[PDB]
């Protein structure tokens, strides 16, 4: 039981052997498109890249790699696109990948430039009357809306496929305050943003899987999903004693390396779930204190 468990690792302060016992017996498998010579430009971190196996592939027959993984968890029913920060040359890509997986949702956990360094290309446009015209993947973007909180913003995307001229909208659910290699500011403004993600409908199975990415895909993205994932799979069993986190993490790993990169990251998506349990089991009142609580509005 994870809140017994939390309280004994948290007790015995050992996060960080129970974080690598995970590495440990984390799944490996090869990635040789990824390691393809023609390729090195489209990778945005040498140690960092998408299983042969899982990997989402580009629907072209010039090059279809790009660095993203499908994360597809069979026993909640739910799949994810884990992808890396685009690179300057890998936006259309980006888009591509979007337009051709039928995701309705883009979740952002970065900011552009953190820490001195440019960690992710900007990849979509900052004002209403500079659209964005991708020529290499024939895709046009234009920004239509935006609600700014305080920690994190929402976008509203159109999406064009200028060859058949078909219109998709597109949600952006950037969180501009998740510290890189860090944790979110609490449990409280982590899960606030995740139902603002879960409401918007974009983690529906009507649509392609959602994107998330970070700046590698796999740290703040990861423990994101593996949040959500938990949460889904308690809520489905309407138990949340019937919920391995690490066992459902090791499963995550099955297909994309490196998910949750610190031991405070996995800590914190204890966390998370104990707490978003509550609304899981019938208290829609937490709901409220979460958005009270994260100070979105200033
Ligand atoms: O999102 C975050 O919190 C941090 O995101 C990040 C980075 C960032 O935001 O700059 S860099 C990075 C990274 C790059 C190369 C190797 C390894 N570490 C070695 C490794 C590679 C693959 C699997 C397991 C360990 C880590 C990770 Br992850």
């Amino acid at each position: 039981e994870m809140e017994k468990e939390f309280e004994q690792i948290d007790k015995s302060g050992s996060w960080a052997a129970i974080y690598q016992d995970i590495r440990h017996e984390a799944s490996d498998f090869p990635c040789r498109v990824a390691k393809l010579p023609k390729n090195k430009n489209r990778n945005r971190y040498r140690d960092v890249s998408p299983f042969d196996h899982s990997r989402i592939k580009l629907h072209q027959e010039d090059n279809d790699y790009i660095n993203a993984s499908l994360i597809k968890m069979e026993e909640a029913q739910r799949s994810y696109i884990l992808t890396q920060g685009p690179l300057p040359n890998t936006c259309g890509h980006f888009w591509e990948m979007v337009w051709e997986q039928k995701s309705r949702g883009v979740v952002m956990l970065n900011r552009v430039m953190e820490k001195g360094s440019l960690k992710c290309a900007q990849y979509w446009p900052q004002k209403e009357e500079k659209e964005m015209i991708f020529e290499d993947t024939n895709l046009k973007l234009t920004l239509i809306s935006e609600d700014i909180k305080s920690y994190y913003t929402v976008r509203q995307l159109e999406l064009e496929n200028l060859t058949t001229q078909e219109t998709r909208e597109i949600l952006h659910f950037h969180y501009t305050t998740w510290p890189d290699f860090g944790v979110p500011e609490s449990p409280a403004s982590f899960l606030n943003f995740l139902f603002k993600v879960r409401e918007s409908g974009s983690l529906s199975p009507e649509h392609g899987p959602v994107v998330v990415h970070c700046s590698a895909g796999i740290g703040r993205s990861g423990t994101f999903c593996l949040a959500d994932t938990c949460l889904l799979l308690m809520d489905k069993r309407k138990d949340p004693s019937s919920v391995d986190i690490k066992k459902v993490l090791l499963e995550m790993r099955k297909f994309r390396m490196g998910l949750i990169q610190t031991a405070d990251q996995l800590r914190f998506s204890y966390l998370a779930v104990i707490e978003g349990a509550k609304f899981i089991m019938g208290d829609s009142s937490v709901q409220d204190q979460w958005k009270e609580l994260s100070h979105e509005d200033l």
